[PDB]
């Protein structure tokens, strides 16, 4: 659903002010496997994520990998696949973000809500073999009152 | 589909580039329908466009915009639309383009075939009105050799 922070924002601190904004707690290990989720080059398994963060946090279970991710799966920043023959749930950060346009005439900025950018990082990896850390973008254009 | 031309091409370059290894002529006209086209905000028939370019193009004829039309139809570059109680056509540019992506180590640089910038163009016109004229975009990270 269209909306504005009224600034641009990360994948990452779009997030956050969400769950803010709902009054959801926000743990350290919450950030950490959005954080994950985000950098991630594949749609990992539960399984993955938990192993991969497993070492930096000592009270952590599989539990609560799967506990988080479905908290971020009802708050609609991640989806939950399957491939074909396969029993594991693959999981998706597909969390939007919201990025700026200037006016190339009067300097004027109005910021608009993406999907896409998250696309362009998987593109990216899938065809270079490049692990993507980041595809910062600014739009260019013309103000309506400028048109006219 | 996915290929390199060995350099970043936003979607205009990327056409003249794709049009030239066929050896297809050019003209200025083919360009600046190639360029009205990428940046059509709706879906124009080929009247539009004509009535749109002619003021520039004492030479162009309506002929001149529907055969131009069928050449990037035929390449791929465009395609053909019909609406309900209407017999007119309306067309829609869907050609690609090549980013760079940086990596942040050592530098070397590879690109990558994209179709999604073009819609970050789209939301940021239907949500802001701005019309859009370029998003210049650089991807970074780490390359095959460096991880
Ligand atoms: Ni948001
Ligand atoms: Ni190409
Ligand atoms: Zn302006
Ligand atoms: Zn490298």
């Amino acid at each position: 659903d269209i909306h504005s922070h009224q600034q641009a924002l990360d994948a990452y601190e779009n997030v956050l002010e969400h769950l803010r904004e709902k009054h959801i707690r926000i743990t350290e290990t919450r950030k950490a496997i959005i954080s994950y989720m985000i950098q991630s080059t594949e749609h990992p398994s539960a399984d993955k994520i938990y192993r991969d963060l497993q070492p930096n946090f000592p009270n952590m279970s599989l539990a609560t990998v799967y506990n988080n991710l479905k908290v971020l799966v009802d708050e609609g920043f991640v989806s939950e696949l399957k491939i074909s023959n396969d029993l594991t749930t693959y999981y998706d950060f597909m969390g939007h973000q919201h990025v700026n346009v200037v006016c190339e005439i009067c300097g004027k900025i109005a910021d608009f809500m993406d999907v896409d950018v998250m696309d362009i990082a998987k593109e990216a990896h899938e065809q270079t073999g490049y692990k993507v850390t980041r595809i910062p973008v600014i739009a260019y254009g013309i103000c309506p009152d400028c048109q006219a």
